[PDB]
């Protein structure tokens, strides 16, 4: 077959019911996640190939980067709560991995301030139970799949993308294979 269980994707032995349609996990400490975001634009290219009926979710993980990694999961909850993901993703990746200027929770906050989020608004969100609930949702979704690595993408709590077998000589072809695989899996 063109798409084969075990090749372009794997099938979870323990399927997760009630899972998001398309669920991505990442860490701002994760080098391939940096590539997925600013080099490949995986999420946008996946979105462009799905109908308006399939929704996309993207969650941060705790298991990379120690204390700061956990701070970044809470900051990502702030980004989701305020709807400013598109404003802070590139600066957070650059701050962690390129300039290495993000070393503390205050340095994370600075990225939001520079992106135009008011300080009192960031602080209110950071300390809010709405954000605490989003942190809990991110942790529970990762735990449901016993997640041990990023980047990772899951379709309908049933299928996990397997990019390792794909040709990476051309980046545009790789991204297209990835998105077409997500589309195929979403249609199963
Ligand atoms: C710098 N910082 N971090 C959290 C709260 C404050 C002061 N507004």
């Amino acid at each position: 077959a063109q798409y084969e269980d075990g090749k372009q994707y794997t099938t979870l032995e323990k399927p997760v019911a009630g899972a998001p349609q398309v669920l991505e996990f990442f860490s701002f400490f994760c080098p391939h996640c940096y590539q997925f975001e600013e080099v490949l634009h995986i999420s946008d290219n996946v979105k462009k190939k799905l109908p308006e009926g399939v929704k996309m979710t993207k969650y941060h993980v705790n298991f990379m980067g120690g204390d700061l990694g956990k701070d970044l999961t809470q900051a990502w909850a702030v980004a989701m709560a305020l709807g400013v993901e598109d404003k802070v993703t590139v600066p957070l990746f650059e701050g962690v991995q390129k300039t290495q200027t993000i070393r503390s929770a205050s340095d994370i906050r600075d990225v939001f301030i520079n992106a135009g989020i008011k300080g009192e608004e960031y602080d209110a969100a950071w300390n809010s139970f709405v954000v605490k609930s989003l942190v809990a949702q991110q942790e529970k979704a990762a735990a449901d799949v016993q997640l041990r690595g990023v980047p990772a993408m899951f379709v309908n709590g049933k299928y996990q993308l397997n990019p390792q077998g794909m040709d990476t000589s051309n980046m545009d072809v790789f991204v297209q294979q990835y998105a077409d695989t997500v589309k195929y899996l979403s249609e199963k």
